[PDB]
């Protein structure tokens, strides 16, 4: 009987979590403010003290942690990851990170005898309450095979991308075109709104088009109520356009675009908008 | 009932075939003669200038390349203004600015004549399928007036006030489209430098919140590095160009507009001025 | 006996026409807000109309005016310059404007009998106040050398650049440069102060180095001080750098780093500094 | 009273050889060892490593390419730590971020040692004549104690409080010049493209507020096209890059220096990398 553990229960693990309680797995989870475990501990699962103990004890373990600072504590860090992960058992990390962090982690882990993989994904809030993630995985395959059913109850669609790095890669170039689509539709609403456009007619003309997506339409309404729930947090989008622009550095691609929307992002976040759905950063478009 | 046609260009041509067809009663112009051939022979007849085309047509319409070009048309020699008048209708559907629109709308009006802008979105085959859609502004009779030869251009078609409205409209949603380009340049390129499958990232990005039919199709010339031309390189950079000039006007910074307007500029700096605008690719990777 | 007319008496032409005035010469000048005459005539200056009654006076009428809008309005307007000139007088722009416009003007102009000459300068209030100006000159040349005194009562420093244009893109090449350099001390000030550093030290090793130049020392007491009384008008910083960015268009020569600065300028402007000093961009830079 | 000195490079060699001509009793290290020949000749003993260079002198200095090498010099094999102790001091005068800074510091005073950084603000040449600007921070006594050698290598030197303080003042001085750099280059470009002479251009600078040796040096290798390398631009990329990260952990945006931190690595990948820094006009011109 494969027994699972869940490390880090914000915004995507909480539901993540809740889904594989629900699908029928034994979960034993931990997160560093404790209180997040309750409604999991309420579903069904048990609570850990601490990540060492999770690895120590659960078949396949998974991370959902929010940068890689975060990433390599849990890992590294006193109680962490490697201090029981071993004998086989199985460390799936699914935060976003950059790929120099993901491979570290992987090469500690198998040096502890551990299996890694890493597994970021792409799809927000809803996607992560509904199952329907997409996840883009790398790193050991019978890991990848083992944790099949538990995939099942977290994504609608699951990748193997080879080596561990590929997966974070895969997911930092997904992210720096979005956070670019991101400034470009806040611009487009932000000079429409000064032109005396109509917001609700442009994102109409937007949806007839060929430029057609749901971000633009969830988004676009988030921009007419002046309202941004947060989904995806904008600190972390600001987190993942910067790891895109690192990447580039490191692989001598010049990003013009990425870096401009990388800048924008940070204006929002000293504007007080962290906290706030990644949209958010049309309150510093927009005067 | 008669209508003209000035400008047989990518778009022109295919709208003025459409108009043609639908059993319309067409009049045709273009700068080079040699152009009007096709339409001539699909049953339009042809005319010698812009004058003489306003001066015979109900409704003229004119489809050209930018701001310089439609000045041109109508307050030129043998232009729209020499002709034009006695209620007859201009509709200038080629994408400018808002201040040459509202400039050819007042002289056209002055001579007695009605005047409409109506730019559109839709590239190359929904011009020529008639699935355009139409950005109108300005005279309410004519754009009325216009219904039926719309329906035959377009799928959607919208009245959004006085002139300048459609013109903003167009050149709003024209920056969102050039900032998209070069978001998905980019992420190709750094995709490629990665080592990562450029069509399993089309596949990733078809499967998720950003999914749409540009990437789907700009996608596949990405990764065969052949970019046929549905709408001009120069053309996207003329108005990226635009809307920064009327970001200016209306005190709205846009950094992400001006950054990409700047890589397209390069992009035609290096030869790909009159490639798909997707050939942007081509200075965004190494 | 050379008489003389004078445009625009705002922030540079006030100065400027007053050196003539003090130099012994006869002044008419002419301005939009016909308040602005008050001081110049104090001082000895005659008072006209219209741009078109000094024109049709005066052997050699200066215009110093905002922008390419301001020079086509006083040259093609009713009542305006080619109302007026004729019979080989002298009519000399030096306000900073586009090639197009100096080009066009100047067409107008010899076609109305006139002689024309663009004349833009680089220096600001101060230089203006001292007649220490840099005046960057181009098109007919008996002009230039029949405007030597008054160029010496205004300027330290005096260039014929060759053909109508050549002056502009001098001028807004120079402009360009300036711009870029005050969102660069900006954003260093602003990081700076985001360390903890003192800017004054900060400003120290700047003058130590090879950087070390004039304009870094004056604006970089305005950052430290918080205020920005107006030698160049942050409007038109950002006017010169929209010029600069559509000459690069014109020229197919992509400004990456000048299309950056020209949005942190209109940034500044849409938050109510367009009428402050240029430095003033220092107000959306910092937090 | 005894020195060490790790990196002889461009800034490193002249650094260390104005100790040795000073009379200071110098003992170097390189990691490439054919790099102290000329040191030794001067009168230089020279070391095998950084751990018997930090065990046998009373202050060592390193002068080291970024902070991947800081770093590789401190935490690595045979490195700083195992050989550093006893109150001896290390002086890092490499331009590194204030995080690694910190870590080194941290770690060298763990060890028993004494911890100062002094990037330098001045290239080349002011290495070579010993006027270098330094930019000090940390321990108090061994700034007090470094004295004598800051006198023979630099021409002002500051104390700016805890470690962490000077990174962030070079990364601050350099961000500033990488953004000169491009307005330059872009200015060169632009003035070139329009039929005016570069040499006159530079003449107008020089006489106006913005006059400066960095333009009238830099702007005879704009003209010239020649960039024999002062401060390679490789670590002018680095140091922007360093920048963008600082703004990036103080939530500090910087839309200008982030636009020519791409611009640089857009003529790193043209093959510019170890030429001077000015050749970032390379890929600015046409
Ligand atoms: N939200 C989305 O739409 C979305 C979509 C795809 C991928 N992602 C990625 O998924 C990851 C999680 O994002 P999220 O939206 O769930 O973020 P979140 O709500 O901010 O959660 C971050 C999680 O990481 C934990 N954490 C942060 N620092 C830590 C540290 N130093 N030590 C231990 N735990 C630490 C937090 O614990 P505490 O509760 O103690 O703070 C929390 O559990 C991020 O990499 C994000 O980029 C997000
Ligand atoms: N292609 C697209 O996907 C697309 C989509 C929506 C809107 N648009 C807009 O539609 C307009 C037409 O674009 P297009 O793709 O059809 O352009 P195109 O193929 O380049 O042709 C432009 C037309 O303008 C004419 N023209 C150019 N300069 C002229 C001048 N000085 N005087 C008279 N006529 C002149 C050309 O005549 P000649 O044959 O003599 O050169 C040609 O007929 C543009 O404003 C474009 O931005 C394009
Ligand atoms: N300030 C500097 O450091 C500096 C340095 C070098 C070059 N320049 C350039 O010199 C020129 C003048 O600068 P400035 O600082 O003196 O500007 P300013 O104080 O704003 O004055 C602009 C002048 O133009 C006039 N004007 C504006 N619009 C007009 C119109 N539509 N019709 C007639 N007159 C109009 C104004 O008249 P009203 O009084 O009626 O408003 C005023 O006299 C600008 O091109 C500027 O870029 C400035
Ligand atoms: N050049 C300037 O105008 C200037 C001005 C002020 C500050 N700086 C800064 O001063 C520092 C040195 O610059 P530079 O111009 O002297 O650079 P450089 O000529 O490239 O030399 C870099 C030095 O670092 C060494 N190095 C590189 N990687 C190493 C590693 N992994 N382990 C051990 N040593 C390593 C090199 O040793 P090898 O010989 O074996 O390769 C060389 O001695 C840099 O941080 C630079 O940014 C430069």
């Amino acid at each position: 009987m494969t027994t699972y553990g869940f490390l880090g229960l914000g915004i995507m693990g909480g539901p993540m979590a809740a889904n594989l309680v629900r699908a029928g797995f034994d979960v034993t989870v931990w997160n560093r403010n404790p209180a997040k475990c309750a409604p999991l501990v309420a579903l069904g699962a048990r609570q850990a003290s601490s990540p060492a103990e999770v690895c120590a004890a659960c078949d396949i373990t998974i991370a959902m942690l929010a940068d890689p600072a975060a990433a390599r504590e849990v890992c590294f860090g006193a109680n962490g990851v490697l201090e029981g992960i071993g004998g086989g058992r199985g460390y799936i990390d699914m935060s976003t990170v950059d790929d120099e962090t993901s491979t570290a982690i992987g090469a500690a882990v198998t040096a502890r005898g551990g299996r890694f993989l890493e597994a970021p994904v792409s799809g927000t809030k809803k996607p992560a309450e509904d199952g329907t993630l997409i996840i883009l995985a790398a790193g050991d395959q019978s890991l990848f095979t083992d944790a099949g059913p538990a995939f099942a109850a977290l994504g609608k669609k699951c990748l193997h991308l080879g080596e561990v790095g590929q997966g974070a890669r895969m997911k930092l170039v997904v992210n720096m075109i979005m956070g670019q689509m991101m400034t470009a539709l806040g611009e487009g609403m932000a000079l429409g709104r000064n032109c005396g456009l109509d917001g609700g007619q442009l994102l109409e003309v937007l949806d007839a088009g060929a430029m057609a997506n749901p971000m633009f339409k969830g988004k676009g309404q988030m921009l007419l109520s002046g309202e941004f729930p947060t989904s995806f947090p904008l600190k972390h989008m600001q987190k993942d356009l910067r790891l895109a622009v690192e990447l580039g550095d490191r692989l001598g691609q010049p990003l013009h675009g990425a870096a401009t929307a990388n800048e924008s992002f940070k204006r929002a976040r000293a504007a007080g908008h962290a906290d706030e759905d990644f949209a958010a950063v049309f309150r510093v478009l927009e005067a």
